[PDB]
């Protein structure tokens, strides 16, 4: 398992735009197109991000592509970020696909913003981290999810997957 077959488990893959959980315009594996509430704003973005007119349909290359560029973004914003840079130097590789994970969902900031589980992160406090990720949002919007991240961060395996 790793980083890609994770985030491919948990985002799925779509090749018409569809609206995520939160009711926004995305297309591919979970690529977040315009908070805007219009379809033409939506196509348009598409179009820009693809290079082609694509009339809101795009083959599994193109869905591919955008994946590899998110998840590249995602580990390079962390890398820059002042509050996620350290954690993310402190942990194994399995527990750093989490943070990614996370990362591609919700951005830098949003997770930068989870300042306790942050700290306990980087104490290496499994348990009580586990405990306080869970009074989120987060937590309450996307649970079936969250829990496999969660767990991942407990144990350091990747038995929510498997
Ligand atoms: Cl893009
Ligand atoms: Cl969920």
């Amino acid at each position: 398992m790793n980083i890609f077959e994770m985030l491919r488990i948990d985002e799925g893959l779509r090749l018409k735009i569809y609206k995520d959980t939160e009711g926004y315009y995305t297309i591919g594996i979970g690529h977040l197109l315009t908070k805007s509430p219009s379809l033409n704003a939506a196509k348009s973005e598409l179009d820009k991000a693809i290079g082609r007119n694509t009339n809101g349909v795009i083959t599994k290359d193109e869905a591919e592509k955008l994946f590899n560029q998110d998840v590249d973004a995602a580990v390079r914003g962390i890398l820059r970020n002042a509050k996620l840079k350290p954690v993310y130097d402190s942990l194994d590789a399995v527990r750093r696909a989490a943070m990614i994970n996370m990362v591609f969902q919700m951005g830098e900031t949003g997770v930068a913003g989870f300042t306790n589980s942050l700290r306990m992160l980087q104490q290496k406090r499994w348990d009580e981290a586990a405990v306080n990720l869970a009074k989120s949002r987060w937590y309450n919007q996307t649970p079936n999810r969250a829990k496999r991240v969660i767990t991942t961060f407990r144990t350091g395996t990747w038995d929510a997957y498997k």
